[PDB]
């Protein structure tokens, strides 16, 4: 290996989170939950007279997807799972189901929050966003996700059309083997940079689903294979030079009425339902700041590569990675 692949290759070491199928504490932490869930409607249920409904939990989220990293101290995991309760989507309101969830989960961990796509229950250390969906048996062949918070109008409450494994399906299946791996260990380096540059629980952090999903469209393999050997050589600094510029030409000077003035905007659609723009939520202002940050990150990785000293290259890298990219000694 050449030497700053050495260098992002234990970067992505560093940074990297086993996904579910290869971490005994996230299914631990996730069965946790469930179980609490199952436990916590018996109560809510016979406390109302009538029988719990059932629910099929599934894996989603980067942790399903082997695109998870560590956070940075201070940070929290993001245990992602979806679930499919045993109910007509026709014959509940989408909030009131989540208020269920809700309610399961009172006295459990730090105490639970109805969010718009999710209720999350929170422990030292992490959150498990449960995904809430209804019966597609019962609800018409479409798998539907369960939209809107309490304080929200009629409008902000609805069944959206989900369709979370054909993401997952979507992103596994876009390369193989270690055209895939180059893939992952990109969406990571993207993840690191959004936790070191950008602030947590702020809309003005480009979400990791967007970058994801701004990889399934955009990223492009970069490797060497030797004529006469047919050795393989990949080149995940070339690879994110690519990608970064490939989102920077993305981005549309966007005319604002109400403030008179042009914001630079990146559309990312979601390749399956809902085929929204998965940066939507993000004002003109965080766009602004995304675009420079996204702008000076290309900026290192071109220094990077002109650098005579591994450790210049290193260091112009961990200006934007963090502490965790390596730097040796000059
Ligand atoms: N706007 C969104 C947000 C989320 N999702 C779905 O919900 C999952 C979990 O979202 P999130 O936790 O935000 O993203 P991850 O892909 O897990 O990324 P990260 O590692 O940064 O949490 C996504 O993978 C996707 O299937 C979606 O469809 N549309
Ligand atoms: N289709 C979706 C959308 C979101 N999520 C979950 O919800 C989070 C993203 O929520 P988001 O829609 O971005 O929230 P807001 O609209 O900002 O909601 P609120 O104002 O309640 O915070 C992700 O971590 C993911 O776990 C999901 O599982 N599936
Ligand atoms: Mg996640
Ligand atoms: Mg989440």
């Amino acid at each position: 290996m050449a030497p700053v692949q050495k260098q992002f290759r234990e970067f992505h070491d560093r940074i990297k989170l086993a996904q579910y199928d290869e971490n005994q504490t996230l299914r631990d932490e996730r069965d946790a939950v469930l179980t609490a869930v199952r436990e916590g409607l018996k109560k809510v249920f016979a406390d109302r007279g009538e029988a719990a409904p059932t629910f099929t939990p599934f894996n989603q989220g980067s942790y399903a997807m082997n695109t998870g990293v560590k956070p940075l101290e201070g940070g929290e995991y993001d245990i992602d799972v979806g679930i499919i309760l045993n109910i007509a989507k026709d014959d509940h309101d989408p909030v009131e189901v989540k208020k269920w969830i809700r309610d399961a989960l009172k006295d459990y961990g730090n105490g639970a929050e109805i969010r718009r796509s999710c209720v999350t229950v929170f422990k030292p250390g992490y959150h498990v966003d449960l995904a809430v969906y209804a019966d597609p048996e019962l609800s018409g062949g479409t798998l539907c996700i369960a939209k809107g918070k309490e304080n929200s109008g009629d409008e902000h409450r609805l069944w959206q059309i989900s369709d979370p494994q054909g993401f997952q399906d979507r992103i596994a299946s876009k390369l193989s083997g270690d055209d895939a791996a180059q893939f992952r260990r990109c969406i990571r380096y993207l993840k690191r940079w959004r936790d070191f540059r950008f602030s947590s629980d702020g809309n003005a952090a480009p979400l990791g689903i967007g970058l994801t999903a701004a990889a399934y469209w955009w990223f492009q393999v970069s490797k060497r294979t030797d004529p006469v050997s047919q050795n393989v050589t990949y080149d995940d600094r070339d690879a994110l030079e690519q990608f970064v510029q490939t989102m920077l030409d993305n981005f549309h000077d966007t005319w604002d009425s109400k403030d008179q003035r042009s914001y630079p905007r990146l559309t990312v659609e979601l390749p399956v339902q809902p085929y929204n723009d998965v940066f939507e939520k993000m004002t003109g202002m965080q766009m602004e700041s995304f675009k420079s940050k996204l702008q000076a990150l290309l900026n290192a990785l071109k220094t990077a590569k002109s650098r005579l000293e591994l450790h210049d290259a290193c260091k112009a890298l961990a200006d934007h990675f963090g502490s965790e990219f390596p730097v040796p000694e000059k």
